[PDB]
Parts: C-alpha cells; structure tokens; sequence
C-alpha cells in the first residue's frame, strides 16, 4: 500500500520539530526544502526505502518487528523498529546519543503519504504525493 515513489509536497510544523531536535537555523531552512523523495518497495514484511534528499541519497532496508540502526543527516544515530499497526507504519526509534524517543508514523490518506514525527512532545508532518 506504501509502494511507489513519493515526493515531499508540504510540511506542517517541521521547523519547530527540527529546532527541538537541536538543528541550527541555517540547517532548518535547508531541511525545510530538502527535496525528500522516498522510493518504497514492500516484499512480505520486508521494506526497502531509497531515501533521496539534498542531504544524502541512501538505501534503507528493514523488516517489520526487527531492530535496526539508522543514521540521520548529521550522523546522529538511531536504533529502532518499524511495525504495522492497523494500516499505519509505526517507527519506534531512540537516539543513541541521549536515549530519547523519536517516533515516525507513515499512513496513506487518500492519494498522499503522511509521515508524522514526534520528539519530546513536538509533532511534525511531511506530506508526500506519488
Ligand atoms: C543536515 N542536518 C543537520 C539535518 C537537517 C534537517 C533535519 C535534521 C534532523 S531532524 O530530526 O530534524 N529531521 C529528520 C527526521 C528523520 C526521522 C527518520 C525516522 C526513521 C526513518 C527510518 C528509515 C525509513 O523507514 O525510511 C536530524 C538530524 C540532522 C538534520
């Protein structure tokens, strides 16, 4: 259901989320316009996500329910797991550096992929079109 090539269309509250994550103003302004594109293929409970943005092009592979390591654009390391909760992908991560929870949720809403982040009580959404 998540399959295909998704290109970011708009954000909600993403600058405040980046600020909470400790990102400086220049990098927030870059991050607001990162041209994030996700190419997602699901095979059984296994996903491959090609992440392309102005910061980096990387390939992510994960299996539902299996812990993996993932590094953010500035090298900040996360560990966590994606699971399917109803029709939503729920990504439960923790920052290695401070142990704090970072959650990502992926959902289809109509013809859009809604990617929601939470960190320390601050929400952001990045909404993609296919
Ligand atoms: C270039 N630099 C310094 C950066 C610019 C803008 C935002 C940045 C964030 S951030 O936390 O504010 N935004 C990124 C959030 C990404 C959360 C990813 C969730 C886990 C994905 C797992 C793999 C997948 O399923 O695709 C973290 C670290 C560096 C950032």
């Amino acid at each position: 259901a998540f399959d295909g090539t998704w290109k970011v269309d708009r954000n909600e509250n993403y600058e405040k989320f980046m600020e909470k994550m400790g990102i400086n103003v220049v990098k927030r302004k870059l991050g607001a316009h990162d041209n994030l594109k996700l190419t997602i293929t699901q095979e059984g409970n296994k996903f491959t996500v090609k992440e392309s943005s102005n910061f980096r092009n990387i390939d992510v592979v994960f299996e539902l329910g299996v812990d993996f390591a993932y590094s953010l654009a500035d090298g900040t390391e996360l560990t966590g797991t994606w699971t399917m909760e109803g029709n939503k992908l729920v990504g439960k991560f923790k920052r290695v550096d401070n142990g704090k929870e970072l959650i990502a949720v992926r959902e289809i809403s109509g013809n859009e992929l809604i990617q929601t982040y939470t960190y320390e009580g601050v929400e952001a959404k990045r909404i993609f079109k296919k």
